[PDB]
C-alpha cells in the first residue's frame, strides 16, 4: 500500500530519539507526506510507492492553472472525483501523538507541508499549514475563502450527469482522468464576485506568502530543538526550515524511512515507520 519498505526499527535509534526529546522543552516540528502514508495517503517520493517514483503523474503548474480555463477544468474535474475519498481519510497514531505532545506543553509549534487536513482533524492547534489545505477554496478575484465541501454540492448541480470512478488518489486528492474524460465539466465561479476559484494550496511554481513564512520563522525563535517527521525535504519550501534551525543552532532530529536532504544536519535519525515510533516517545519518565 502506501508506506515504503523499511528494515525492522532499530531500538538504539528509538532510544536516541527519546534522549533528544527529553532534552527539549519547546519542540518545533515539521511534517511532510510521510506522516500520512499510514492513513492511506500516498507520498510523492518514497522509493517504490511514492507518486513520482511509481507513476508519471505530474503536478499542475500555478501558472497554467491561472492562465488556462482548460487546465482549471482538468484540475477540478479530477479533484471532484477524488474528493469523497480524499476528504474521508483519518489521522493516524503519529498525528494523535503529536497532538498529545501539544496538550502536554512540550510541542511548541508544528508546521506541515501536507494539504490533507489530518493534523487539523487530530486537534493540533499550534499549527501552520505551509502549503495550505485542499479543504479550503479561495477566490483569485476577491480572496474570499470558502469550504471545499460546499463547492462539491455546487459541482453536482452544475454537472448533473457526471460520473467517473476514482483511480490513483494522490497526496492532494487528485485522481487520474483523461483530457477527453474532463473536457465538458463546468466549474462554479465565486458567489461573491464571479471570479476564478482555486483550492487554497500552494501549487508547484507558486510561493508561500512572505508574511506567513516570516511568522513561522518567528515561532522557531523560541524553540529549543527541531524534529522532522516524514519529509524528504527535497522541496526547498520545507528544507529552508531545517536550514533555519541550523542557523539558530537548534539540535535537529529526523524520523523518516528514507534519506532526507537534511540528514547531514541531524544529531539523530530514526529510519522507521513514524507510527511505530512516536507512541513510544515519552514526555514524563516512566
Ligand atoms: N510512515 C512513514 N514513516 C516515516 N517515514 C515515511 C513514512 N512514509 C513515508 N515516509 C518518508 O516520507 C518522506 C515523504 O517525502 P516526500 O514524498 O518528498 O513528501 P514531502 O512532504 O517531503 O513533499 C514536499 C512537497 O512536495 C510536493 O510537491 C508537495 O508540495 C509537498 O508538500 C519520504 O522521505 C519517505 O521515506
Ligand atoms: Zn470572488
Amino acid at each position: 500500500h502506501m508506506v515504503p519498505a523499511c528494515p525492522p526499527p532499530n531500538p538504539h535509534q528509538v532510544e536516541q530519539l527519546q534522549d533528544f526529546v527529553s532534552q527539549s522543552q519547546r519542540l518545533f516540528v515539521m511534517t511532510g507526506a510521510g506522516i500520512s502514508t499510514e492513513s492511506g495517503i500516498p507520498d510523492y517520493r518514497s522509493e517504490g510507492v511514492g507518486l513520482y517514483s511509481r507513476t508519471e503523474r505530474r503536478p499542475i503548474q500555478h501558472s497554467e492553472f491561472v492562465q488556462s480555463q482548460a487546465a482549471r477544468r482538468r484540475y477540478w474535474a479530477r479533484n471532484f472525483v477524488g474528493w469523497p475519498s480524499f476528504s474521508s481519510h483519518e489521522p493516524n497514531s503519529a498525528h494523535v501523538n503529536l497532538c498529545k505532545w501539544e496538550r502536554a506543553g512540550r510541542l511548541h509549534w508544528l508546521v506541515t507541508q501536507n494539504v490533507d487536513a489530518l493534523h487539523t482533524k487530530a486537534g493540533q492547534c499550534r499549527l501552520s499549514e505551509l502549503h495550505g489545505c485542499t479543504h479550503r477554496v479561495i477566490c483569485l478575484g476577491c480572496q474570499t475563502v470558502t469550504k471545499r465541501s460546499e463547492l462539491q454540492e455546487r459541482f453536482l448541480n452544475l454537472n448533473p450527469s457526471w460520473n467517473e470512478q476514482a483511480h490513483g488518489l494522490a497526496p492532494d486528492g487528485d485522481v487520474f482522468l483523461t483530457d477527453e474524460q474532463v473536457s465538458d465539466f463546468q466549474v462554479p465561479a465565486c458567489t461573491k464576485c464571479g471570479g476564478i476559484l482555486k483550492p487554497q494550496v500552494t501549487f508547484f511554481g507558486d510561493t508561500v506568502n512572505r508574511g506567513f513564512v516570516f511568522s513561522i520563522y518567528e515561532q522557531m525563535k523560541q524553540a529549543d530543538a527541531m524534529l522532522i517527521v516524514g519529509s524528504s525535504l527535497q522541496v526547498y519550501s520545507g528544507y529552508r526550515f531545517a536550514l533555519n534551525a541550523k542557523e539558530l543552532h537548534l539540535p535537529i532530529a529526523i524520523l523518516n524511512i528514507g534519506p532526507t536532504r537534511a540528514d547531514h544536519l541531524a544529531k539523530v535519525k530514526v529510519s522507521a515507520r513514524c507510527g511505530d515510533v512516536l507512541p513510544h516517545i515519552l514526555l514524563q519518565d516512566q
